[PDB]
């Protein structure tokens, strides 16, 4: 019964700091440059400007600028997910609360699952897409593209640093030094499938085929749903 | 293990001939006008145009003015199912193969089904879209936010009109005289799950309790992934 509508063509781009050339890889299967892949700004004749113009696009943005919190909806109390939040989490925000962006990933009843990020740096990414035309579809946390196929954690580097997906609606961001603290800060040991060479690090790491971050991101359009355009950012 | 995303809240609109009003309605779950609807122009003083800022917009189109085709690519051809449409559809297109959009809904290997419609009408309802301020997610033909529950096929009225969702990838618009001539110059009688009260029709028809087509989509996310907005249409 399942309709298993056809893949939609798109731009995938990742986004950090300004300072840095974002990562893009085009998803169009059958179309001439499907799988091109490069960084902006660069040198190279790049085909990037022009395909910014022609497909929508998915942005990633970084794991670690992020934070992942769970929270219960008082009983009775009918406010939204969005507005109960900052109110419930002030305590975990390192910013202040009207500093704090929040969107909704996941609501089972009174639980949800949300995602925080600094307002400044969603306008700041917001305005990168805006100044390389890019038209997004959706913003996801890099680490929430990755494949969640458990009980085994999913990781994949990128630029030197880990995304290790540890759960469905968070991840974890970290330098390759951290990984025995973060492995071994953590309750118990686990599974991890690496879609890049497994580092020397607590568990138990299964060499996968190496894929890239935005080659996985490719596999995985279901995660586009997981978006940070919410709210004020719903729509540019 | 489904990550089962939190909806995305939407302004879905409805669009047929220019002439005519608009039919719109928000989901925007937990927010102060979700389920709120209308049409537009009107001489309301309606939220619409600041839903239109606020919110991105699912559009859906007139069946009536989309056909529905299966095709079967060529064996050892490896050209892509949009090229492939024209050179094999062109004998069941009204209009020249030049003055046509395609969009693919599915493929299997070498089996594809594709919508067609007039290159003008994509442009006109873009057009009107861009006036309005709506920025479109998705550009859906409307019978095809029906739910599908086969082998029951799924009905609903709009401005009189019956919609009638009788496959995965394809569905039928008609007047309330033609039920009988269309559904008995089918091949055989079948069950229709009705969403609007039922007319004096050939097949089982079953009342449901009454739906809009708005209030079917909103319930129907998933049928978001079959867009028109494909090739010169992907991205504004």
């Amino acid at each position: 019964n399942k309709i298993n509508a056809s893949p939609q063509a798109m731009l995938i781009v990742r986004l950090a700091a300004a300072q840095a050339p974002l990562h893009w890889q085009l998803f169009a299967p059958g179309e001439p440059h499907h799988e091109a892949s490069g960084r902006w700004p660069t040198d190279d004749a790049s085909p990037f400007p022009a395909l910014a113009e022609q497909y929508p696009a998915w942005v990633l943005i970084p794991a670690s600028d992020c934070a992942f919190h769970s929270l219960t909806l008082p009983a009775g109390l009918r406010k939204p997910p969005l507005q109960v939040a900052p109110f419930l989490l002030e305590e975990q925000l390192a910013d202040d609360v009207e500093a704090t962006h929040f969107a909704l990933l996941h609501r089972q009843q009174a639980q949800c699952e949300i995602v925080a990020v600094q307002r400044q740096k969603m306008r700041d990414w917001l305005a990168r897409c805006e100044s390389l035309s890019l038209q997004p579809l959706a913003l996801t946390p890099d680490v929430l593209a990755l494949p969640w196929q458990p009980p085994a954690w999913s990781a994949v580097q990128v630029d030197e640093q880990w995304l290790i997906r540890h759960q469905p609606w968070g991840g974890m961001a970290a330098e390759n030094v951290w990984l025995t603290e973060l492995l071994q800060s953590e309750a118990e040991e686990h599974v991890i499938d690496s879609y890049s060479p497994p580092p020397a690090a607590p568990g138990v790491w299964r060499e996968q085929p190496a894929q890239t971050l935005l080659t996985l991101a490719a596999r995985h359009p279901a995660a586009q749903k997981l978006s940070l355009l919410q709210g004020e950012f719903a729509v540019r």
